[PDB]
C-alpha cells in the first residue's frame, strides 16, 4: 500500500555516544514543539530495583477510567531515549485511556548490558502492582512499550508467572522480538525507513554481552516455544518497518496459543510513528489502545 503522504514528506527532509543521545532527544523535542502534548499531572519518583534506583514518572489522568496501572518502557534501541523523549506518547496514553501510567527510565546500554534492564523492568512492574490498591486500582498491571521497549514489555510478560507478577495485558508497539532470524520485512525495509540495518546491528553490539545472547529468550522472546496463558496482547505494527514481520508473526503465534490478541498493521507507516505526533496515525493507534483496554474488563 503506498507510503502515507506525510510520512513520505518526513523521510524526504531527513558523533560520541553522549552526542548521539542528545541528538535523539533534540529530535523528539522538535516533534513535540510541532504538535504539543496534552497537559497532564505528573509525579517523579525512584524505584529501588535489584540493579539500583530507577527513575519513574507517574502520569495521573484528569479522569480515571481504567482500573489497572500501565507501566510503560520507552524505546531507543536500548541505548537512547528517556521519560522525556516519550512524554508525547505517554501523556496521550494517560489522558485518552484515562489510566495512571508509570513511565520508566531503565538503565541504558552500553553502560548497562543485557539482561539488566529486563530485571529492572520486572522490579518496577512489581512495585506498580504493590502500589495499585493505594491508587484505588487493581493490582494486575498492563505493560507497554515501543520497539526496544516493546521487547521489554514482551519479556516481562513471558516472565510474569515465574516472577509472581500479575499482568492483565501487554501492549507492543512495533516491538523488536527476534534477534536471530531475518524476515522479509527486515531484508526489504533495511535502509531508508528511519530504523536501519546498520543501526539495529550497532544497538545489538551495545546491549548484548556476546553475539550468542541473540538466542537467549530474554533477548528474543519470539523464540519461546510455549506462549500459552500469556497476557492478552495488542500488537501494533507499521507496514514499512523492518521489525514488522517478527511483530506480526509473534501476534499470530500468541493467537494460536489461545492468547486473546489484537493485531493491527498501520498501512503506509514507518517504525517509530507512535512517538511522531506529526502523523494522525499516532492518535489513531492510541485510540486503538483505549478500545483494546475497554475489553480487558
Ligand atoms: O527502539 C527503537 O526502535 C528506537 C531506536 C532509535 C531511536 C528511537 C527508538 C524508539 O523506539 O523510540
Ligand atoms: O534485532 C533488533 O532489531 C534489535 C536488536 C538489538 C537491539 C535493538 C534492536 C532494535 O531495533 O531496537
Amino acid at each position: 500500500m503506498p507510503l502515507d503522504p506525510r510520512v513520505e514528506q518526513f523521510l524526504a527532509q531527513m558523533l560520541s555516544l553522549a552526542e548521539a543521545r542528545q541528538q535523539f532527544k533534540q529530535g523528539a523535542l522538535l516533534l513535540d514543539q510541532m504538535v504539543p502534548p496534552p497537559p497532564v499531572d505528573t509525579e517523579d519518583g525512584t524505584v529501588v530495583t535489584t540493579h539500583g534506583p530507577v527513575r519513574i514518572r507517574r502520569y495521573i489522568p484528569d479522569r480515571l477510567r481504567f482500573s489497572h496501572p500501565l507501566v510503560f518502557y520507552h524505546g531507543g534501541g536500548f541505548v537512547f531515549g528517556d521519560i522525556d523523549t516519550h512524554h508525547g506518547l505517554v501523556a496521550r496514553l494517560c489522558q485518552t485511556v484515562g489510566a495512571t501510567v508509570i513511565s520508566v527510565d531503565y538503565s541504558l546500554a552500553p553502560e548497562a548490558k543485557f539482561p539488566v534492564p529486563v530485571a529492572e523492568c520486572i522490579d518496577v512492574a512489581r512495585w506498580a502492582a504493590h502500589e495499585a490498591p493505594g491508587w484505588g486500582l487493581k493490582p494486575s498491571i498492563v505493560v507497554a512499550g515501543d520497539s526496544a521497549g516493546g521487547n521489554l514489555a514482551a519479556v516481562v510478560s513471558q516472565r510474569a508467572k515465574d516472577e509472581s507478577l500479575p499482568i492483565a495485558a501487554q501492549l507492543l508497539f512495533y516491538p523488536a522480538l527476534d534477534m536471530v532470524h531475518e524476515t522479509p520485512s527486515k531484508r526489504d525495509f533495511a535502509r531508508g525507513y528511519l530504523l536501519e540495518a546498520d543501526a539495529m546491528q550497532w544497538f545489538g553490539e551495545q546491549y548484548l554481552r556476546t553475539p550468542d545472547d541473540v538466542s537467549h529468550p530474554w533477548a528474543s522472546p519470539a523464540l519461546s516455544p510455549d506462549l500459552t496463558g500469556l497476557p492478552p496482547a495488542l500488537v501494533i505494527t507499521a507496514e514499512y518497518d523492518p521489525l514488522r514481520d517478527e511483530g506480526e508473526a509473534y501476534a499470530e503465534a500468541l493467537r494460536a496459543a489461545g492468547v486473546p490478541t489484537e493485531q493491527i498493521r498501520f498501512d503506509g507507516m514507518i517504525h517509530g510513528f507512535m512517538t511522531m505526533p506529526i502523523f494522525p496515525q499516532m492518535e489513531a493507534a492510541i485510540e486503538a489502545v483505549a478500545r483494546f483496554l475497554e475489553r480487558i474488563d
